[PDB]
């Protein structure tokens, strides 16, 4: 019979180990790599806040991942739930300091689930925290804490998370260096002044330094390095509104491909959302309202043909975000659709006028790319 | 910053704080997700073979009635010392889908579904028929208002009535057509299942006879014995048929079942619909990727054998061109990207779907050379059309 005894309540991390796909999105390489993002995105939130200026990540030999920061560190002192804050953050879901714009103003994190999930789907988790004028060591064996130990009193501040992914959870436990390198480089572009270092101590040692003072501009310079830029200038505009900011940097390449990267609080919203679509709505209307004003191909230009051969970065800095899942693939802030739309619309028009040479080259590009579609459609 | 700067959200409080995590967005999708998490549950009872009918009413006031003739949400006092209805409704990771006992194949697996609805609903009323009684329990701003044992009954089932909190959603008007298409697929995926949809807001389902005629309410009845085959007909109802014989094949194994129905149209758009335990895995997944790669490989070695190519390269993205296909898996232990269950991640399912498609597709292509050659030729023209772009 189906009744009272059939229904069961899972105790937090039990839910993560049972259904990892809800928090990690998959048990495959994508989900494996997601444990690094939870830990690094957390460290980078401290740099978004400004308390950290350096984040070092290590792909350890054994299988571990070491992520350090010169931030404030994970609160150590006794939490209101009894157990010290470190343990709360590491073992309990919806236990975070990103539920308000107090501790962290603009942050990638928001659910209070990230590093707790890492702790769940990890065999071991070690944390080093230099805070409250002292160093701290706490070890998590199979998610369970071994006890909080206090070390040497240091003036320096920050946290160092280390984690060994559970192979019983994950098919592959070996990370991809280029996947890590790529993502960390983006976080460096999206956070001017920040330095990310990645070393691969796997069996000489592979290491990268990621510091881009040119921010989003160097990001496009990077995307259009291999593939010839059609124009010299790089559109670089930044709008700021009520609990949301937006920096947009873009340039068109001589290729026939879309290279439009979208971010929200550094976090890679690679399914876009209401910041991508807000940028898309403005870019389609601006280029069309410029093409119509200048010079013709009677139907309207598609966004997909306007964006064909475009390297574009859309980075939004929102106070109260609305992310798709723990994965954070899509942005849902309805308000941010119209916020990016307006900033994008006024500033895009302002670039077109100011740069008539580049404008002519990119609109002719949108026309020739559109004419090619109708031409192919005829077959 | 410190210990005081850390808060712990108590289940439903977290859903209300971060709705997107669970429902995706507080826009159309998320509002519609609410109805899905409630209907998904009824379909689970239908999949378990207890419920034969799901009724979903979109009420004038904005609420949603969801009635089923399943077993009914457990009413008896739970181990936690509270009615099991209460647990199911007010607690996350609380459910009967963690093991395969109560439900063999079910969309639900996280135990978050119907509790999220309650969290994002200003009112959720519940009527359960089980244990020889009609049980009622009202949830006002998530909080239960008392379980009532009413009229005796031999009849069984659940009736969930929620009211999405306008404080959460950008808009609260549900789109009937969004609802009709989603409930429709559920009836294609489940052969013996009948889903009734009725919109109490809309009134449409000589002129003198039309006035005197009783006042109808907008209604649809979804029952499809033709299953996936009648689903492939539905997709190609507005697309010209290139081959008559609809592809229909099954595949049962270790901890999964796979049903494929596919037919090619004159179109240039890929209409490949994938489902894991009736859930719309519209962001693809292992089953789709397993099918894609098997379909690429089958078509290629057929074209190589028949000398229909043998000479360049036949990508899957040009084989699926103008393909109406439905990939429905019944996985005992499913994997999903988040509460929205957008992508099916079961690695073993990929290889399983690959081999089932590999053997049965070849079997179909060999059995029907009249239909087979016309498909390969459509992939031939729609390959030159690809290279035309270059
Ligand atoms: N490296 C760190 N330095 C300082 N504070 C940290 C660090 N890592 C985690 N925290 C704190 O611990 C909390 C919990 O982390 P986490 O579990 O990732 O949830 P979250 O960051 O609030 N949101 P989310 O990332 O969406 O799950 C955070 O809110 C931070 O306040
Ligand atoms: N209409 C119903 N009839 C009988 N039992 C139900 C019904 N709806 C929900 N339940 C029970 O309540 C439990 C919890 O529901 P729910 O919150 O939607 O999570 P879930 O069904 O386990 N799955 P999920 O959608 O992944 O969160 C289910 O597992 C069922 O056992
Ligand atoms: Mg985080
Ligand atoms: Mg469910």
């Amino acid at each position: 019979e189906y009744g009272a005894a059939s229904i069961t309540i899972l105790e937090g991390l039990e839910a993560v180990r049972k259904r990892p796909g809800m928090y990690i999105g998959s048990t495959g390489e994508r989900g494996l790599h997601h444990l690094i993002w939870e830990v690094v995105d957390n460290a980078v939130d401290e740099a978004m806040a400004g308390y950290a200026t350096t984040v070092n990540v290590v792909l350890l030999e054994d299988g571990g991942v070491e992520v350090a920061d010169d931030g404030r560190g994970i609160p150590v002192a006794t939490h209101a739930s009894g157990i010290p804050t470190v343990d709360v953050v590491m073992t309990q879901l919806h236990a975070g300091g990103k539920f308000d714009s107090d501790a962290y103003a603009i942050s990638g994190g928001l659910h209070g689930v990230g590093v707790s999930v890492v702790n769940a789907l990890s065999t071991r988790l070690e944390v080093e925290i230099k805070r409250d004028g002292y160093e701290w060591s706490q070890v998590y064996e199979k998610s369970e804490p071994l006890g909080l130990k206090q070390g040497a009193p240091t003036k320096k501040t920050g946290s160092t998370v280390r984690f060994w992914a559970d192979p019983a959870v994950f098919e592959t436990t070996e990370y991809d260096f280029e996947t890590v390198a790529r993502r960390l480089q983006e976080m460096a572009f999206l956070n001017k002044g920040l330095t990310i270092n990645l070393t691969d101590e796997r069996v000489k040692v592979k290491s990268r330094t990621f510091h881009y003072p040119g921010g989003l501009v160097d990001f496009v310079k990077h995307i259009n390095r291999t593939k010839n830029a059609i124009h010299s200038s790089i559109v670089d505009f930044s709008g700021k509104g009520t609990g949301h900011e937006v920096e947009i940097a873009m340039q068109w390449n001589a290729g026939y491909s879309e290279s439009v990267h979208t971010f929200a609080n550094t976090i890679n919203t690679h399914e876009g959302g209401t910041h991508e679509e807000g940028f898309r709505s403005a870019l389609t209307s601006v280029v069309n309202k410029y093409a119509k004003d200048r010079k013709d191909k009677d139907p309207n230009l598609t966004g997909d043909d306007i964006r064909e051969g475009l390297a574009a970065v859309i980075s939004v800095k929102v106070s109260e975000p609305q992310f798709e899942g723990q994965t954070k693939t899509k942005l849902g802030n309805t308000e941010v659709k119209s916020f990016v739309q307006k900033v994008c619309n006024e500033q895009l028009t302002h670039w077109f006028e100011a740069n008539p040479t580049d404008a002519k080259v990119v609109v002719n590009k949108a026309v020739s790319s559109a004419q090619a579609r109708i031409a192919a459609r005829k077959a």
